């Protein structure tokens, strides 16, 4: 096997994952089998106890774990499916060996944080790097490491350690370091010495860098990257440089016009790794090109009510969904973020200003979109961004509590009905518009068109195949006593579960894009094959929706 | 309240506890109330899991938890009881964050090593320093805080993260650290420069020594003192050293010799801290030089007998109750080492050499001890031991397996029945010495002397008082059908439990000391109160036990 | 005696001499007499050997010692005059050490970076802070110790340790530190890290910081101030701040508002220091809130005519001394940046456009200014420059080079005598305008007012005093046999030299404003006092000069 670190910089947030995910995306066009682990310095064992305020959206597996939010970077960049195992935490690693403690597996040895735990973190990541999580049930040829936190944290001591002993559990020419290091400008000059400073942190704890990827303000000057190459154990050819690029999804362009891999398969010696991973090497090139120029080559504006929007990570995956997708139609994506509660009659009075700009975006935007939010402060206006798509023919799309109200206001206006709310308000009774479910419905679960729904716009989206696999995270869903009311007057629920007593899917019959789904399909959207619902939402918005339904948007003829 | 620190070197082994305790134990000169916290880097919760052969002891409480052995040091210098809590190590800590972090006490936030896990060890710090381990309810005025491993270990920078807070959290002037440092001696020069790197080291962490001592092998030259007051924040008279002694009782008075107090007096200000306390300060010092003055004012040979004594920290607390006692005595301790294994007439074929050595060991010694061993191998070669002392009139004390293997010896050759063994050899059954007792029986339990027996030696010790509480560690007990045989032909049970089912105590009826004990006395023996089984057996092999019982040996008129 | 040191950060270059001299301006406010000392890490004993070029103008003393420039911003803002000893430099104290160990003042010890070296800068930095600076011949009570490079360089290794061992030689109590830190803006958030390392490696060598000061893009978030003070040893009112401001005159206004001295009172005792003093400390932020008031309270364009005038810090003086005067004015200050060549009658063809630019500028401008430039170059388009304001009555000042080119210009164009140019031009012979006067001509000397020219505007601003005294720098001056024709003709040199013989200003009679010296008096400019020459040619640019002379905008009534 072959392994890559990713690691370092004087600063967290300096550009890691972009570097790590889009190495790893390159690995790929070699043809390879590729995966990755991300390392996380903190003691949270799960994302299952972190709110969405604070680490952001906990993002969803196939095995239904919550995750670190990151790893959702890597199942977009690779197209894998990665497990609950592929995020290593310093809570997940104390854990593990302190459980082995008390079942006495060290055969009543001391049990140290060196040999022990720094065997345990080699142990992990050489155990988890077996995982066959590609195309095909091999094992992978390339595992991308990304280390969080910095080199020189109290933090992530314990992982530099056993990376250190790792080098040589696995030899050189199998691992490979990129440490990513700040060069800032200031008085209009790129100083190198915070890299010359967390390159002795670097070799002090004994990693040694085969590249260094600069975070800066500007493209290196020529000296810059040679006063680097003279203080660190690179060719000036390695001193990498991601710098502003017209879009995220270029930077693995950036990174392979810079030589990086070039070195990367004589560094690893790559030649040591069949004819169907040569070709579809090939085709990822084929389909990145395809992608690229979906850029180079008119905008979209979609309106994307929530609760809490200021905090944008928390919509993480949502954002890439609708990219992913606006660079399949070739238009220029422009999400209006809006506070949800901002649209209520209520903030009228209030807090006047910030409601004519939440209903400004409303009425400006090609198409709605409700997200899945949390919890019930936001609903109310939520409400009136669905009735605004009900009545007008404005494209929508409704993920999660997004069905949830889809289906609470064509009840409150269509139905009358105007007591009706979410299962939330528990205490109403009667009028309760869901029913509890808590079998928390996670993970990956099939869904299945009503036989027949011919005429549906979504599952001829879904190339008119029987069913689809999607993720959940539902404690509620729609009443099934209610189900044959809206159905009869056209909320028609086209998709169902295994048994067809859950409401997976609707579309409102004979509009031109009006869809909810109870799933979160923003954790299947991939940059060559995205997320369909949200693929229909886009397309209608740019009113093209037919033409991608036929076929005039595909990457290959 | 006041805390001390102790931490530091290039080595582990360097001198930690006797420069901790020991200055605990001049902090009760001042009349002070005191306290001990040892941090250990180690990632066991307890010695629960810990065999014996490696970190040794397994240290009992009061509360009966299986501690770090190094709590001992400080429940005979100091004259205190600890619990659990006191050790607190990189197992428990990380188990008591990782707890809350699935509780959810972090309110959804992430959890972090910094502050969260370096707030924890802040408030388990103060937490146990309120706790009453003195002869008096009231709160310790110092907390002496004893940092394992090294400062610049992966495994220690949690706690100098924790502790370099704590400054602040406590004020200065109420916190200070006395950093233990190595001076080698090469060429016969005492080099500086290893106090100097590691005081560089310390100083990165933030920590700043109020005190530095060094481990030399010399008195300190004059110049050594100032080439590292030259290079650290001390006066010349703050460079402490722990040379040789003459046993290592004397080092309070070196370090008080040293004016170490005359410094943590104004250091931490200790005015500032009733006519109790300074009269318990007087008396301790008055204590002292009385054990002191029985070590300069003959020879006791003693025999332990025990399994793997080659292991000699595996045996450690049972060394220093007969050091605690034989300066109550006067008389210098010489105890020989036997492997029990050696004493076997099969060791005769097999390895004749040291099986002489042995048996010379055995036939020179004035007192024999049988130790409370680990597992069945050595029981062949202890029951010969015990044989020798009943039948000769040698002084003998059995410590748990001692009075196992006291009961055997008895049977196998009073008794008869050859066959006899412990129930540790189950498939036998009708021969079974020794019947199950899971209740494993631990921690501080009463014992109850039978009415009758005042002619007991043992018993005279204990000041003729009605009942005596003592440390448990054992899963098996004499069986009591066999106990009116035993005590009809001699072998007297002189104490028992609360129920009377349990054998507590034996004393052979008519022999000048011939003791054994179920419970372990050397877990209770402190340096002005010796544990009375084994002043017992130090008076007896100095042949003075009359006269130590009458009262010729108390430390003060 | 006290002491300030600055120092420190993660990059050269983050703001040390305006939060040094700034900070010894307050101590001025105080009323206190204050000394700076520069030490550098560089090698050069002195800016004798370096080129304009590179590490920009060499700075002339009072003692006509070639200094390190940045001592010219401790004149300025103290009002002292330093001498060749205030700057402290790597080649200087090994060059001082390695004369006294070929001497043999070390009595045949053998001489070491430690202590002997390190007792040398201690023993020079004393030494130094005892000379009397300042207006009165005391002894200064404060000295600023700035300290060059970036501690954790290898090359500021000696001057850390000597500073160590100088915070006891010096007490606390007297010694304070103020360092100096970057807090990088990355994705819009202030990141503290490079602070918590660069303060990390402080500790290490051994000083600890007093205060901290950020370079920042941005007003520090209180946060950002807790995050870093929960990570050094400061309370969060020690966290200072040199943020934007509208101009660099405003620092000692915002670190007094920062309630930066409030702290250095307490901190260095300063309570231990005549009515003189407190008197010369109200005074001197009367003047301060006098030149601040001139700032908030029109334009003023100046034209500077010049070599190489891309390289702007080799004209550092010359910019300060036009802003000082600048706020005597009221008025806004605009250098327009010419390069002299581009101005030529061969750079229309050569490069057009510049050629345009440069004479726009010149052509926009209420005043031109030839500022003394290095080596021959420039010449033959400042001689145009000076044309250019001789016929049309644009104000004028010549500093050195530029009465040279005065005198060329009014012999070239008012004498006829095409051919005429300066002495470099060497075998020409009979037309070289100008003679060799070796005796270079260096440090403050005398110049004497013609005792007839009671018409010039340059005397009227020097106050009618007989005398000045002045820098120089000059090898050339202009030919004294041509002298007579030039006064005849009305270029009246209206000062000279003791002897007479010597061209030291010129003034051409009946022009608004046509001055030049053949002094550098941008070498005496000050804060509170505006060097002559320069005040003339901004008041005459503004078309106020009279009413500047008739005393209209002095800064106290
Ligand atoms: N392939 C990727 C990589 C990153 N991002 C986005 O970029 C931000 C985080 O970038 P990352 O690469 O993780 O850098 P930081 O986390 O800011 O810093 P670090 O280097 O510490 O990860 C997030 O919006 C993340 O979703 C993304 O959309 N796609
Ligand atoms: N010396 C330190 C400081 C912090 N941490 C931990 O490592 C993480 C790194 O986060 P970081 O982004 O460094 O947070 P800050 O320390 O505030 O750094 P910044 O100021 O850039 O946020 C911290 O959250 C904390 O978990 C650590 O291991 N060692
Ligand atoms: N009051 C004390 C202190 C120490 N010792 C003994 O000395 C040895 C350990 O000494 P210690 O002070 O703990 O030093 P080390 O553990 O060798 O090193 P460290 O400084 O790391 O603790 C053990 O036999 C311990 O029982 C003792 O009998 N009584
Ligand atoms: N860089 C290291 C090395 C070891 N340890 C841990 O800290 C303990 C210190 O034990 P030590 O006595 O240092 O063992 P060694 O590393 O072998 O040192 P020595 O050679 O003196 O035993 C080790 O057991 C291990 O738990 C650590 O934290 N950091
Ligand atoms: N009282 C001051 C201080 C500085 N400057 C100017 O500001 C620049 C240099 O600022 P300085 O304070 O020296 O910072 P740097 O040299 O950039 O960085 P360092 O902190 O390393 O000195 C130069 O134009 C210098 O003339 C000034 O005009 N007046
Ligand atoms: N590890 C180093 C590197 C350089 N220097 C010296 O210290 C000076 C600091 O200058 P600096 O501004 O650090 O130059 P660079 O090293 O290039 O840093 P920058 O990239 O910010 O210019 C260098 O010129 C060199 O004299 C040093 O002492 N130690």
């Amino acid at each position: 096997m072959k392994y890559v670190v990713v690691s370092g910089g004087v600063i967290s947030g300096i550009g890691k994952g972009v570097l790590a995910s889009s190495t790893g995306m390159l690995m790929k066009t070699l043809g390879l089998k590729v995966t990755s682990i991300k390392i996380d310095p903190y003691m949270n064992i799960d994302a299952g106890t972190m709110s969405p305020l604070e680490h952001g959206e906990c993002f969803v597996l196939d095995d239904g774990g919550e995750t670190d939010l990151d790893l959702g970077n890597y199942e977009r960049y690779l197209g894998v499916t990665l497990t609950k195992d592929h995020n290593i935490t310093t809570g997940k690693i104390y854990s593990h060996v302190i459980a082995k403690e008390r079942k006495g597996d060290y055969l009543g040895k001391t049990v140290q944080i060196v040999p022990h735990l720094t065997n345990a973190i080699q142990d992990w990541i050489e155990r988890v790097a077996k995982i066959p999580v590609d195309d095909t049930g091999m094992e992978p040829d390339v595992c991308i490491i990304e280390l969080g936190g910095t080199v020189g944290d109290i933090e992530s001591a314990p992982f530099v350690e056993a990376l250190r002993q790792f080098q040589f559990k696995v030899g050189k020419e199998n691992f490979a370091l990129i440490h990513v290091s700040l060069v800032p400008v200031i008085h209009g000059e790129q100083k190198t010495k915070p890299t010359q400073a967390a390159i002795k942190g670097l070799r002090s704890l004994g990693l040694v860098p085969d590249m260094i990827a600069c975070r800066c303000s500007e493209t290196l000057d020529k000296p810059t990257i040679d006063k680097i190459a003279m203080f660190c154990h690179v060719g000036p050819e390695q001193v990498v440089n991601v710098h502003d690029v017209n879009s995220t999804y270029h930077v693995p362009l950036l990174l392979l016009e810079q030589k990086m891999i070039d070195y990367l398969h004589a560094r690893l010696k790559l030649d040591e790794i069949t004819e169907e991973e040569k070709q579809r090497g090939l085709e990822l090139l084929s389909k990145w090109k395809a992608t690229t120029g979906n850029f180079d080559e008119e905008t979209v504006k979609i309106a994307l009510v929530g609760k809490y929007t200021n905090l944008k990570d928390s919509y993480l995956s949502v954002i890439k969904a609708l990219e992913h997708s606006s660079m399949k139609c070739r238009r220029k994506l422009d999400i209006k973020w809006v506070e949800a509660t901002d649209l209520e009659p209520e903030a009228q009075e209030s807090n006047k200003t910030k409601f004519h700009e939440a209903w400004n975006m409303v009425s400006t935007a090609d198409g709605i979109l409700i997200p899945g939010g949390f919890g019930v402060r936001g609903t109310e206006g939520m409400v009136l961004a669905a009735r605004w798509a009900r009545e007008n023919h404005i494209p929508f799309l409704g993920v999660c509590l997004g069905l949830q109200i889809a289906t609470i206001e064509f009840t409150r206006s269509v139905l009358g009905r105007k007591d009706s709310h979410s299962a939330e308000f528990y205490p109403d009774i009667d009028e309760k518009n869901h029913v509890v479910v808590f079998m928390m419905r996670l993970g990956l679960r099939p869904t299945f068109f009503q036989n027949e729904t011919e005429w549906s716009q979504i599952k001829k989206l879904y190339g008119d195949v029987s069913e689809v696999h999607e993720r959940h995270r539902h404690r509620y869903e729609i009443n099934p006593k209610m189900v044959d009311e809206l159905e009869n007057n056209g909320l028609i629920f086209v998709g169902k579960d295994d048994t067809g007593k859950r409401c997976e899917i609707l579309e409102l019959k004979n509009h031109p894009y009006y869809i909810a789904t109870q799933y979160h399909p923003e954790y299947t959207s991939k940059v060559l094959d995205p997320s369909k619902p949200f693929l229909g939402l886009v397309a209608a918005s740019a009113g093209i929706l037919q033409d991608v339904i036929e076929g005039k948007y595909d990457l290959e003829a």
